[PDB]
């Protein structure tokens, strides 16, 4: 159990090793205007994604961050945001947990 894949398709994604604790916690539980709730883990690095559109500060749930949507870049899962734009670090990675796969290197 230390990488991350995609849980639809198996592409390889992040790493435990890469987890990010912002504000004490690498894990935040967290809602959009829709109303779903997504538990959001923070990674420093991530790979396999694709980045769709330009960043958006808005609704960020991360004060000084701007987001743009993470796919899973083989099958096109939402699979989270990438932040940039802030401070320590500038740029980071919030992925939804139960959309990942956990699994040896
Ligand atoms: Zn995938």
């Amino acid at each position: 159990a230390s990488i991350f894949r995609c849980r639809q398709c198996g592409q390889t994604i992040s790493r435990r090793d890469w987890l990010l604790p912002m504000g004490g916690d690498h894990e935040h539980v967290v809602f959009n205007p829709a109303g779903m709730i997504f538990r959001v883990w923070c990674f420093s690095l991530a790979q396999g994604l694709r980045l769709i559109g330009a960043p958006s500060g808005e609704f960020s749930w991360f004060k000084g961050y701007d987001w743009t949507i993470a796919l899973c870049g083989q099958c096109g899962s939402h699979l989270g945001w990438h932040y940039e734009g802030g401070s320590q670090p500038q740029t980071f990675f919030g992925l939804i947990k139960d959309r990942l796969a956990e699994g040896p290197a």
